[PDB]
């Protein structure tokens, strides 16, 4: 799809997909 890495909520178009690892803190995964 087209993800993101974010550190709030996805979009309200975006599916929660997951999360990312960066630099020792998890990030949601948000994708369309």
């Amino acid at each position: 799809a087209t993800c993101y890495c974010r550190t709030g909520r996805c979009a309200t178009r975006e599916s929660l997909s997951g999360v990312c690892e960066i630099s020792g803190r998890l990030y949601r995964l948000c994708c369309r």
